C-alpha cells in the first residue's frame, strides 16, 4: 500500500465539468513524491477557455501523496486504500454564490496514479466572482483536519478555503469531503489529525492553451505529544 509510494509516481488527472450550462474538460499530468509530500502538476483545459477561475479547482484536482511522518504511519488512510483506490466526494459552497458537487475516483492504473473527476456547478451568479473571473491567480496555505468515519469505512473533512478577490476581499469556499475505499481490503482508519498544505500557481510561458501549473507540498501533522516526550 504505502510501498507503492516510495519513489516518484506519475499522475494523471481527468475532469469533466458542467458549470451553469458551460461544459468543459481538463487533463492534468505530473508526478508525486510522497516522501517529500511534493506534487508537480500541469493542467490544460481541453475544451477551450475555463469557465471558472483556475484557483477554484485546485482542491478538486490526490492526498495519497501527503507526507505522513514515520510516527504517523498508522493514520495514512489514503495510501492504505491503494492500489484499488478510494472515492472522494465533495460539496464546495461559495459564500454568496453557487456550489460545486464533485465525485472522483483515485486509483492506480499500472504505475500511474489516476484522479478521475466529475464536477457539477449550480446556482452561480453570472456576474459573480466565479463566473466573472474576479479571483486573484494565487493560493493560500491551509490546515485540513481529517476524521474517521467508522460506519462508512472511510474519512471525512470540512474546511474553508480563502480565495483572494480583485477588490481586496476574501471569498470563502466551504468544503465538505467524504472518502471511502473502492476495494474491500481493510484500510487504516486514522486518529484525528490534519494535513498542512501549501500551493503555488504559475504559468507555462510556452503553453498556448488555457492552463495552470501547480506546485504543492502537503505534510500530515498534529500527533505530537508522544514525540515531544522523547526530548524532555
Amino acid at each position: 500500500g504505502e510501498e507503492l509510494f516510495t519513489g516518484v509516481v506519475p499522475i494523471l488527472v481527468e475532469l469533466d465539468g458542467d458549470v451553469n450550462g458551460h461544459k468543459f474538460s481538463v487533463s492534468g499530468e505530473g508526478e508525486g513524491d510522497a516522501t517529500y509530500g511534493k506534487l508537480t502538476l500541469k493542467f490544460i483545459c481541453t475544451t477551450g477557455k475555463l469557465p471558472v477561475p483556475w484557483p477554484t479547482l485546485v482542491t478538486t484536482f490526490v492526498q495519497c501523496f501527503s507526507r505522513y511522518p514515520d510516527h504517523m504511519k498508522r493514520h495514512d488512510f489514503f495510501k492504505s486504500a491503494m492500489p484499488e483506490g478510494y472515492v472522494q466526494e465533495r460539496t464546495i459552497s461559495f459564500k454568496d454564490d453557487g456550489n460545486y458537487k464533485t465525485r472522483a475516483e483515485v486509483k492506480f492504473e499500472g504505475d500511474t496514479l489516476v484522479n478521475r473527476i466529475e464536477l457539477k456547478g449550480i446556482d452561480f451568479k453570472e456576474d459573480g466572482n466565479i463566473l466573472g473571473h474576479k479571483l486573484e491567480y494565487n493560493y493560500n496555505s491551509h490546515n485540513v483536519y481529517i476524521t474517521a468515519d467508522k460506519q462508512k469505512n472511510g474519512i471525512k473533512a470540512n474546511f474553508k478555503i480563502r480565495h483572494n478577490i480583485e477588490d481586496g476581499s476574501v471569498q470563502l469556499a466551504d468544503h465538505y469531503q467524504q472518502n471511502t475505499p473502492i476495494g474491500d481490503g481493510p484500510v487504516l482508519l486514522p486518529d484525528n489529525h490534519y494535513l498542512s498544505t501549501q500551493s503555488k500557481l504559475s504559468k507555462d510561458p510556452n503553453e498556448k492553451r488555457d492552463h495552470m501549473v501547480l506546485l504543492e507540498f502537503v505534510t500530515a501533522a498534529g500527533i505530537t505529544h508522544g514525540m515531544d516526550e522523547l526530548y524532555k
